């Protein structure tokens, strides 16, 4: 019967409708689940990018700081190098020379013993013609048993020479500054 | 004609059911592809989170190290600065003054030439009253053809003056430390 | 009659098919929406990995740089320490000693006052026997009303002693280098 072949067909078609309904429902379920996982992933990505951006900016600053550090090191190393070559050392045994005059406080010492002190004052400067020429300290002066003008005159000359030689020595000390 | 399109609608309904079947399967396929891709994406996020966490911890330690570094830089710069102002320079042409006494080894030199050496020993100290007053080195002494007491006496006075002036010079050297 | 609810079953089945059609269509579109979001998410993950990989390598370089910095800091700190102990200070009040000879420019000074200058030239070296022995500066010389050989001779000896004492002093300055 044509109508009987309609309902048997209807029964088969509803079984198919049931199968489809379940399948569509499952697909919809999965999609909602996938969506949730996706939303969670998107959130973690946002936070990840926030952190990485912070790190990227932070590293940039670190490198800049490292540049300054390298520059400051270069600076202090440069000065130390300069100082090392320019400074007077207390343990070096080879002669050291200054390009300037020198001034110290109480005294100068050689080999632990004092050599030059402060300028000694209270002197009246001698006057005369300084004798820088030949000076014979072993010069002998003859004195006879009777008075001779030339002998005594020779004494006078030697005395005058001696006093002018003293002046020469004194002037030397004064020009150095050892005495006033 | 109840059997009609009861059967032809069944045909139409079956056509639509087959297409529905095809579409559901296609949707299922897509979901499966999405599921695989999402799972891969989620994993990479997990590893990313791990790496970023590591980077964050390493960077924090680095910043702490940089703090110590800046402090050490400040330290050495300060010290170099102190040294720069306090040290005696060998190339400076302007007069330099020490706050201390000074002791050197063999000798002191001026302009490459030795001026003061070690204290010279072996001296016997002269005795007397040093003459620090007026001393005329150009004093002339008259000697006549006949013996005159005042003339020879003046000679004696001049000699005594000279010798006491020598003592004054000698006293200066000993007080400085140039001789023992 | 059987055919009448054959058509009614068709009507009910049509509602279900229309519902299914919309539901499948909704799933399909939703999947396409997910794909777009997922593709965007994947892209950002790729860029994240690029940045993080860069940072990992960047951090490695930095730690290495930091090691060198500490090595350089130790070096300059050591050098400053060495320089600090070995250098001559302008502000130290305690006597400072050199293990070496010293040379300066124009002069040596004590307490702001010049003591030793450049070596004075133009001297002729005195000759004779230097008197380093006993020297009495307070020695008196008798001169009588009449010529006496021993008295005048004593004068001559006193003169010779003085001149030999001058020689001793001059020798001292010359040996030091204060004079040529
Ligand atoms: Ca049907
Ligand atoms: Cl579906």
């Amino acid at each position: 019967q044509g109508a009987y072949d309609a309902q048997v067909k209807n029964d088969e078609q509803d079984v198919e409708l049931a199968d489809h309904d379940a399948r569509i429902a499952a697909n919809t379920k999965a999609i909602n689940i996938l969506e949730v996982r996706l939303t969670t992933a998107e959130g973690k990505i946002v936070v990840l990018r926030s952190d990485v951006d912070y790190l990227l900016d932070e590293v940039i600053d670190i490198q800049a700081h490292l540049v300054t550090v390298d520059q400051r090191l270069d600076g202090v190393e440069s000065d130390v190098s300069d100082i090392k070559s320019d400074y007077v050392s207390k343990t070096v045994t080879e002669s050291q020379s200054l390009a300037s005059p020198l001034d110290v406080k109480t005294s100068y010492s050689v080999d632990g013993i004092q050599v030059v002190g402060a300028r000694q004052t209270g002197w009246t400067a001698a006057t005369g013609t300084p004798l820088l020429g030949s000076f014979n300290a072993n010069q002998s002066y003859t004195v006879g048993t009777t008075y001779t003008q030339s002998e005594v005159a020779a004494l006078a000359t030697g005395l005058e020479q001696a006093r002018q030689r003293i002046l020469a020595l004194e002037t030397a000390l004064r020009l150095h500054g050892l005495i006033d």
